[PDB]
């Protein structure tokens, strides 16, 4: 069968790579943001004794 | 011009790259939503000292 | 950097290139052994 | 489900079999010509002396 089927394929394989990229850096940030917040209010509360 | 083995060699490359990077992305998430849960779980242990 | 659709759509131009040449060099390849058979008859009727 | 390789793969064999296909098509359309015109202009040469 014509190669502009497997092509194309290629072309949205490549549309769903970049797209989980993007999705997965913003939760990267996300989870390591929260969990600094926490790690520093937990000091703080320690230091509270 | 430039020979299309050249083009073909790029777009290859491509794939490869975000393959792995979507794999070494979700390595760390792994990792960091381990390290969010610990913090958290110790938090709760500071909050019911 | 260059966005992966620049070098993805340049690929898929060199294919499309490629098959459209490839038929081109047939048809007029038909042509030209045609018009080769018809030389060389007609100079086999001269040569008589 | 088949890894992305595989295809590209087969594309990289496509343009292979083109780039090689291309060079024997040139090959015989312009030697096709050549002979064709050896005769055209042996004919003519003959059919105004006869």
């Amino acid at each position: 069968v014509h190669w502009s089927i497997v092509y194309r394929q290629l072309g949205n394989l490549l549309e769903q790579y970049e797209v989980e990229i993007a999705r997965l850096k913003s939760q990267l940030v996300l989870e390591k943001k929260l969990r600094i917040q926490v790690e520093k209010e937990m000091e703080s509360v320690k230091t509270k004794q």
